[PDB]
């Protein structure tokens, strides 16, 4: 399935995995792999970026790596070629010093959008992303 061999490549290179409860899965990716990982994540087969959110953890009672998480929503929508049905999320801190992360608009154009909501509330620059 295409899920586990996310999980399996997670394991292999150091990822945080959260069970949500449960066949909702996390995969925390840190701002290195970020923009590989994505591409990677579509050339795997996961062609729709379902759903970006955004987070601020300043209220939330336990502390997080940084303040701010980006949370992005992977689908391989059904139909062909071979869509599986796959669906998990990738979650990557953002530090409030430096609130920007690679785009994705050049793997999947929902990203347009959807990053720029999350810019608008939260103030993260996606870099590549157009603005003005």
């Amino acid at each position: 399935m295409r899920l586990e061999r996310v999980l399996e490549e997670a394991r292999a290179k150091g990822y945080p995995i959260e069970d949500n409860g449960l066949g909702n899965l996390w995969v925390v990716l840190p701002r290195e792999r970020f923009k590989e990982e994505m591409a990677h994540y579509k050339a795997m087969g996961f062609n729709f970026l379902a759903d970006i959110v955004g987070l601020d953890y300043l209220t939330y009672p336990d502390p997080r790596p940084e303040r701010f998480a980006v949370v992005y929503e992977l689908v391989s929508l059904p139909g062909w070629k071979d869509g599986d049905g796959s669906r998990f999320f990738v979650r990557v801190y953002v530090p409030e010093e430096d609130p920007r992360l690679p785009t994705v608009t050049d793997l999947w154009g929902s990203a347009n959008f959807l990053e720029r909501e999350v810019y608008d509330l939260f103030g993260i620059v996606f870099e590549g992303h157009p603005d003005l």
